[PDB]
């Protein structure tokens, strides 16, 4: 099951990930994407935010620093533990499969749910539908993801791929991930009962290609 | 003014265009894009359609063949004349600048307005807003355009470009055209008071890249 292999790669890569993210090894993040998601969230003035696939918690901390109550959830223990050791906030351990079935309590009545480069699997509709249920009326899901066109690599078609982490400092195990087209993302949002209200393509002033695709979708 | 130079290139290229389109010289059209726009239109079961920038009228004819009342409008006389000589339908001569200001009567209360590779200029919001006014409540604008990612040519940024028609049979004058990003298209729709309700990226089964971007937006 490539979805189980995906989460398993995170268990193997968690430490390398903490080091990369915190030490500032990922140029796209510090130059464009961290700010892009932060500004998209702050723009909605949420009071309660759930960070889905929060990893080691950099976004939980950035939101706490601005007075926002942020709750995190992630499926990897090393990342969850690191997020908790780095801050005062609530971080839950849960897999997406558990969340899709509402099997793990992670709070509810969220103004906003964010997923920052955290939805890399194939069957995401049930998870997204589960997240909708956790939103207050008029709440929003904010997703930042790899830009489909920038990472198409000559094959613009939905399908499994493998990331070797060749450019990253540290030692990594390959990660299987599901590539999806723009149309496929928007279909998923729609099938999950979410309406796209904003689409941005964050891009550094000196870059020729966008660094990510950032979408905001509302409950209804 | 690159927008005037654009329309002027059409006056020079009109005959080459008629020949290319009718003789079946454009592979993307016969293999993917003609069907894509036709099916998107037929799917909404319109009774009255305005084809904006109708050219020589192939779409007017395809819709008439299915019992739909299609009215065309175009800014070039050679194309308008050819469209009229090829069918029983109504074709109006009008520039987009005239239409943006409601200066030329082209009918109203349209169920659907379609623009097939017809919006190649920079300032399109006023035209799109004018088109909205011509829609019945719940009517739709259907736009098929070059796929922003496929034609970015390493420079994903809004700006003027020039098409030489290198791959096309016939003799052509260069056409200035405005490249816009995906985010910029959706912003334009939004500013025009139109809501995106569907996005597709027509692509031949054996193609690695999409051939077009097809969007449907509703009045409201
Ligand atoms: N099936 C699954 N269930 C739970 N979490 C998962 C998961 N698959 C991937 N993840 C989590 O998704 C994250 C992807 S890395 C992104 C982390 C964070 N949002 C950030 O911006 O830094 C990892 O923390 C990983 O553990
Ligand atoms: N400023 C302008 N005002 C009116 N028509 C314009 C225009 N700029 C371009 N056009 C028209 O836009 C068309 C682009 S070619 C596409 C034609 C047609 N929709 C088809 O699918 O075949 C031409 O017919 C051209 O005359």
């Amino acid at each position: 099951n490539p979805e189980d292999a995906l989460l398993d790669s995170w268990h193997q890569n968690a430490q390398a990930w903490i080091d990369a993210v915190r030490h500032g090894a990922i140029e796209s993040r510090r130059q464009v994407t961290d700010q892009a998601i932060l500004l998209a969230i702050l723009g909605r003035q949420p009071e309660r935010v759930l960070d889905l696939g929060c990893g080691e918690g950099w976004l939980l901390r950035a939101l706490a620093d601005r007075g926002i109550e942020a709750v995190g959830v992630d499926g990897d223990r090393t990342l969850v533990d690191a997020a908790r050791a780095a801050g005062a906030g609530e971080v839950h351990l849960a897999s997406y499969a558990q969340l899709a079935e509402a099997k793990v309590p992670v709070g509810k009545d969220y103004d906003l749910i964010c997923a920052n480069f955290a939805l890399l699997h194939q069957d995401i509709i049930e998870l997204l539908s589960a997240m909708r249920t956790l939103l207050v009326p008029g709440g929003a899901l904010v997703i930042q993801t790899l830009h489909p066109w920038s990472v198409a690599d000559g094959d613009y078609q939905d399908g499994w791929r493998e990331e070797s982490f060749a450019g990253f400092a540290g030692d990594w195990q390959p990660m299987p991930w599901y590539f999806r087209t723009l149309a496929s993302w928007l279909n998923a949002l729609d099938m999950a009962g979410l309406r796209l209200v904003s689409l941005q393509e964050p891009q550094h002033p000196q870059s020729a290609v966008p660094q990510s695709l950032l979408m905001v979708a509302e409950r209804h």
